[PDB]
């Protein structure tokens, strides 16, 4: 409350350290189906379905331009690719496959680089 604050968890290396998790999310083989946005004009169902379209390229692009007030924005972005590719696609495709490992692959980074 005012003038009551919790010890100051130093933040300074939060930039830097999304950065590396994004890159190995890029480099990893399963990225490709999230490398860029879905193209709207050439995938029918995708803009009226799927209300926040996320990509890696675009986090790349927010997060190079401090649009990422914290480090919990930056992983509510990274989540939204993976719920969003849920939605869309069946479990049993590669794509929805994909999506799974992904997912399990990030949220270990940022178990062990975070907590």
């Amino acid at each position: 409350s005012m003038s009551v604050k919790k010890p100051k968890r130093d933040d300074s290396k939060d930039l830097a350290l999304c950065s590396m998790i994004l890159t190995e999310m890029e480099t990893h083989e399963d990225a490709w189906p999230f490398l860029l946005p879905v193209n709207l004009k050439l995938v029918p169902g995708y803009k009226k379905v799927i209300k926040k379209p996320m990509d890696f390229s675009t986090i790349r692009e927010k997060l190079s331009s401090g649009q990422y007030p914290n480090l919990e924005t930056f992983a509510l972005d990274v989540r939204l690719v993976f719920d969003n590719c849920e939605t869309f696609n069946e479990d049993d495709s590669d794509i929805g496959r994909a999506g799974h490992n992904m997912r399990k692959y990030f949220e270990k980074k940022w178990t062990d680089t975070f907590k």
